[PDB]
């Protein structure tokens, strides 16, 4: 995928996921930005871990290199919190993320990757239309018509596990950057 575009990263890093699993969430987000032509002319990223509360942990503001970027993530510490507030990242995304004041360019389309495994514990609210949500919905506990409504038009990617994350999704993940769509 090389395009202008500004991409969202949104893990939810919550108990019920566990340090494991969210560990396996990371290397899947680090092999989709290497893929990624990232760069100052072409895709920009940020990056939000969400559980109890939302964490900015690389906004667009900072450095759009590849390198600082993929460093940054592995830094990344597990929260493990008590909830799953997606509405509380989805907010986040419309009200903060995406805002030119935060690094966001005007002109450039918006898309987001939200890996969730759990039903939201909170309100959601379907975000303005030119903030794009591709739901990732990890394992048998997603909540699938929830993800299906936040990501119109987006059908949710829908995967078995965790450990399948980082060898199957990151294909879709770019297939969906470059057409704009999703799969047949
Ligand atoms: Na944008």
């Amino acid at each position: 995928c090389s395009m202008v575009l500004d991409v969202a990263f949104v893990l939810e890093g919550s108990d019920k996921i566990g340090e494991a699993d969210f560990n396996r969430s990371k290397e899947f987000m680090e092999e989709v930005i290497q893929r990624m032509d990232v760069g100052q002319d072409s895709i920009h990223v940020t990056v939000l871990q969400y559980s109890y509360m939302v964490t900015v942990e690389y906004p667009f503001s900072e450095a759009q290199s590849k390198g600082d970027i993929l460093q940054r993530v592995r830094e990344i510490r597990y929260q493990g919190g008590n909830r799953t507030n997606t509405g509380l990242a989805l907010r986040y995304l419309s009200d903060h993320s995406f805002l030119v004041s935060q690094g966001d360019r005007e002109q450039a389309p918006a898309l987001v990757y939200m890996v969730t495994g759990n039903p939201a514990s909170d309100e959601i609210k379907r975000l303005p239309g030119d903030i794009q949500v591709v739901p990732i919905g990890v394992g048998p506990n997603a909540n699938v018509q929830e993800l299906e409504r936040i990501g119109w038009p987006n059908a949710p990617i829908l995967i078995q596990d965790f450990e399948t994350l980082p060898r199957e999704a990151p294909d879709l993940v770019l297939q969906r950057c470059s057409s704009g769509e999703g799969l047949e």
